[PDB]
């Protein structure tokens, strides 16, 4: 199966290998997606509630005006070149959506060395697939369970759009005598490398010493 990646809302055309450029053609598309209850067979004439979703073009290609999450799955075309030459097409379709730029909320103006502190919470909205948030300290990545560094993550899917909202709360135990002016930042990294990572504005808290 050939892997196809389309952006949500964008149109998609799937070629039918070995199909006559002009009608009439002996072919049938059969797809298994989030819209299909099982395997759905689409004929060149079509006809139904599928015409506004997935339509076979005069040249035999499968056309989707605007792909969505529900359209992820397998697309297969069995065409008949005049005779009895037969050609198969196998497509695995995955879709994606870029979230808005990640924001940091509830950030600490100051924090105290030697004890756990709540640095801030990173929030990313409107992404598909979910993806991951990652915190950075002065450029270098922070790793949980190591030196008082911990995160409180949660992923949430919108009931209608199916898009994801990410939340990452960072907690650090700053070393006494460490950097009094550290720089933190949160980055969003998508599932597939369809785009570059998105990074928050930096937060620059003060590190005070305990009495």
């Amino acid at each position: 199966a050939q892997n196809i990646t389309a952006r949500i809302g964008e149109p998609l055309v799937l070629k039918c290998k070995g199909a006559p450029k002009k009608p009439p053609q002996r072919l049938e598309w059969k797809l298994n997606t989030g819209r299909t209850e099982a395997w759905k067979v689409l004929s060149p004439q079509g006809g139904g509630p599928w015409d506004s979703v997935a339509r076979v073009l005069p040249n035999g290609s499968l056309f989707l005006p605007a792909v969505g999450i529900q359209d992820e799955g397998i697309f297969r075309c069995q065409a008949m070149n005049r005779n009895g030459k037969e050609t198969k097409s196998n497509y695995r379709v995955r879709v994606y959506q870029i979230p808005g730029k990640p924001e940091i909320v509830d950030s600490a103006s100051e924090l105290t060395a030697g004890v756990p502190n709540k640095v801030g919470t990173c929030v990313s909205e409107g992404s598909y697939p979910a993806g991951t948030l990652s915190w950075h300290l002065d450029g270098k990545p922070l790793v949980p369970n190591e030196k008082g560094v911990s995160v409180k993550e949660q992923t949430r899917r919108h009931p209608e759009t199916g898009l994801f909202t990410l939340q990452s709360e960072l907690m650090v135990t700053p070393a006494r005598g460490g950097d009094p002016r550290p720089t933190f930042s949160c980055s969003f990294s998508p599932g597939l490398p369809r785009h570059r990572a998105l990074r928050t504005a930096p937060i620059q808290p003060r590190v005070w010493e305990p009495v």
